């Protein structure tokens, strides 16, 4: 009860911070996540040697994959506890609880390879999820988990408690699909400006969750330059990899995955950034002004891959 995780100066400094980076030490990331849970919820959300369970389950199901793994896990966390410690009384209890939780397992068991690779391969998860493949796997593979003996950090919960976190984690889970992103910030953006946003609306404030969940999903581009230009590489070698397996599939596959055409990469970055990063910063600032920290950390970003083009790097 009396037992609190503390870091050292620096990084309990810049952990509160949303560009902060969770360092290369794996072994720190576990208390990391706890100190975040304790300051974001409180010592009491769950039972200590529970969370520490469940926690390590989790990395245990998370792959060996340049991108889509267990430091990516914690990174997306980290930008939900800035985004929520940034916005302290807009958010329930059972809010912080479970959107912490999401976020740990939003990528679990992940195998690097977009729900479209999983759709050309015929892989079995496209039969059983015809839509949102993987992320309905990462749900299905966080019930799991929460259901091994001694792993089950909600018990405490009353039932009606317990189907209201398991539902905001459902559905925090879900948005991180990048296809679902389009529509529901449009939506967003129409309700914002015709002035029928209203945050009482839980129709709402589930589609502000998902916006919230593409943002810390995204928070790569929101890191300084050197953090997000070494992820970069990461990213790509995942592209590179589903594009090696397209072209297996006797499929050629789109330039922005083909490892013949990273010449066209900086361009890849203007596009992402324009298309997709840009306007879901923007939309959450104009939601969540606090969060203005990640609109301003990607503009910066934009403009270091306009300087790659120009060739200045
Ligand atoms: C060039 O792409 C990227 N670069 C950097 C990062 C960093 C945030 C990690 N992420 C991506 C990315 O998620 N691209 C994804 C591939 C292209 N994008 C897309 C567009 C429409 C639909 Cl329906 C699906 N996917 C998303
Ligand atoms: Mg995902
Ligand atoms: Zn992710």
């Amino acid at each position: 009860g009396l037992m609190q995780f503390t870091l050292p100066v620096r990084l309990c400094k810049e952990i509160e911070l949303f560009h902060f980076d969770i360092g290369p030490f794996e072994n720190m990331w576990p208390g990391i996540f706890v100190y975040m849970v304790h300051r974001s919820c409180g010592t009491s959300c769950f039972e200590l040697e529970k969370l520490c369970r469940f926690i390590m389950s989790v990395k245990k199901n998370y792959r060996r994959v340049p991108y889509h793994n267990w430091k990516h896990a914690v990174t997306v966390a980290h930008c939900m506890y800035a985004i929520l410690q940034n916005n302290h009384t807009l958010f329930t209890d059972l809010e912080r609880k479970g959107l912490l939780i999401a976020c740990l397992c939003h990528d679990l068991d992940h195998r690097g390879f977009s729900n479209s690779y999983l759709q050309k391969f015929d892989h079995p998860l496209a039969a059983l999820y015809s839509t949102s493949t993987m992320e309905q796997h990462h749900f299905s593979q966080t019930v799991s988990i929460l259901q091994l003996e001694g792993h089950n950090i909600f018990s405490t919960l009353s039932s009606s408690e317990y189907e209201q976190v398991l539902e905001i984690i459902r559905k925090a889970i879900i948005a991180t699909d990048l296809a679902l992103y389009f529509g529901n910030r449009k939506q967003l953006e129409e309700m914002y400006q015709t002035g029928s946003l209203n945050l009482n609306n839980q129709s709402h404030r589930d589609r502000v969750i998902g916006l919230m969940m593409t943002a810390c999903d995204l928070c790569s581009v929101t890191k300084l330059w050197p953090v997000t230009k070494l992820t970069a590489n990461d990213i790509y070698a995942e592209f590179w990899a589903e594009g090696d397996e397209m072209k297996k599939l006797g499929i050629q596959p789109i330039p922005m995955m083909d490892r013949d055409k990273k010449d066209e990469v900086p361009q890849g970055q203007l596009g992402f950034y324009n298309a997709v990063a840009i306007p879901c910063y923007t939309t959450l600032t104009q939601i969540l002004p606090p969060t203005e920290p990640l609109l301003k950390a990607c503009r910066d970003n934009l403009s270091q891959w306009e300087k790659v083009i120009r060739g200045e790097e």
